[PDB]
């Protein structure tokens, strides 16, 4: 047996659970039976990404014929889906590419998590993370602020639930402090959400960019790292349910520097930086600078969401801001919130 504060123990038991990992993939229509997760290799994943590209190639060239059909078959073979008896859908839209990209991303973290769950077990894992998780003093000013930011930036559009801050752990990933690069302006504390089973991979490898094999059009603003100034915008990525009532969302410092403001999506946005250090999807609603506060050197956009005045002259107007940096060194994980979702029914 071994010891770590009970909170850190709870947290690990939550994100290390192999069952939940299985559950998550199944819930994503992934065939764990015909393709056991325990046998999933990093090479297989890279294979899937390439199949998608080929599919993106067809969609790109308007080839919705045999060319496409063969590409999907290849991919569905590479990444087995469980549709029961139903006939698999022929991927032929960007939105769907985007979903399959998120599936491969999850598999990538499952691969990582398992390759890590191999001297008390939890204590052993905590080490393998090379990431410090010190529980936070629920009386600290940090806590009060994290809580205020969390609630004050819960977007109106997301009322199908409520959030109760169970606990907060301060994160300290090896090497981020040093590499962070404090020279850039717009140093913000932003949200980032993800499913439970993803957290082991995020903690050990940190948040990272999409692979070069991946289809570019499966990324709203290119292969970068995404953040939001609205707690709920991110919490939706937890895909927590009434049974999976507990989820985790991360809060980290992002050196935005000069932002290249964009009204609408663009997978190729990274190319348009030309000096600016990040892309900003201009949302129709966001915190007001007048309500900003500073915490340990980073600006906290907590002010209740207000109208920004942005309005696409012809087209869809993004609801909330979208932030993207294309280099890990522009990110430094700080706090990891343990949240309990209270749905309505």
């Amino acid at each position: 047996e071994s010891q770590l504060d009970l909170r850190v123990q709870e947290l690990l038991k939550l994100i290390c659970n192999v069952q939940t990992m299985e559950e998550m993939m199944i819930e994503m229509k992934y065939d764990t039976k015909r393709a056991p997760l325990g046998k999933l290799t990093v090479a297989q994943i890279k294979a899937g990404y390439q199949s998608l590209k080929k599919i993106e190639d067809c969609i790109r060239a308007g080839q919705h014929g045999r060319a496409l059909v063969e590409a999907c078959n290849e991919f569905y073979t590479r990444i087995p889906h469980d549709f029961g008896l139903s006939i698999p859908p022929v991927i032929r839209t960007e939105k769907e590419l985007s979903d399959k990209v998120k599936l491969l991303e999850a598999l990538g973290d499952i691969e990582i998590a398992l390759k890590l769950v191999k001297e008390h077990p939890l204590d052993q894992h905590y080490r393998n993370l090379h990431c410090a998780l010190r529980p936070l003093d629920h009386e600290s000013n940090e806590f009060k602020v994290i809580s205020q930011y969390l609630q004050s930036t819960h977007a109106p559009t997301h009322k199908d639930y409520t959030m109760t801050l169970l606990d907060v752990f301060e994160v300290e990933k090896e090497g981020e402090k040093e590499a962070f690069r404090e020279d850039l302006p717009n140093r913000m504390l932003l949200w980032h959400g993800s499913r439970l089973s993803n957290w082991v991979g995020i903690l050990s490898h940190g948040l990272r960019v999409a692979p070069p094999e991946a289809p570019i059009t499966g990324y709203m603003f290119g292969k970068g790292i995404y953040f939001a100034d609205m707690s709920s915008k991110s919490a939706n990525y937890c895909f927590a349910s009434r049974l999976k009532n507990t989820g985790l969302l991360l809060l980290s410092e992002v050196a935005l520097g000069q932002c290249n403001e964009l009204l609408e999506a663009n997978p190729k946005a990274q190319g348009l930086l030309r000096g600016k250090h990040s892309t900003k999807g201009m949302g129709k609603m966001a915190p007001s600078p007048a309500h900003f506060i500073t915490l340990n050197g980073s600006t906290v956009p907590l002010g209740p969401a207000s109208d920004t005045g942005i309005l696409n002259p012809e087209g869809y107007t993004l609801n909330y801001n979208e932030f993207i940096v294309y280099s890990p060194n522009q990110v430094r994980m700080r706090y990891l919130l343990k949240i309990q979702f209270n749905f309505l029914q």
